[PDB]
């Protein structure tokens, strides 16, 4: 759990950065990735 928990994370950072520089910002894409992302850190690990 600890060093998937890691990679999880690198991940996350990765995918948020993603997000940042995204081009094609959809409203509600980006309004989903903006929930997705502002959520409980519970909450996200059970998404992930």
């Amino acid at each position: 759990g600890d060093i998937y928990v890691s990679k999880l994370q690198a991940n996350q950072k990765s995918r948020y950065n993603e997000l940042m520089q995204a081009l094609n910002m959809s409203a509600a894409l980006t309004a989903r990735k903006t929930r997705e992302f502002r959520s409980p850190p519970q909450e996200q690990i059970n998404m992930l």
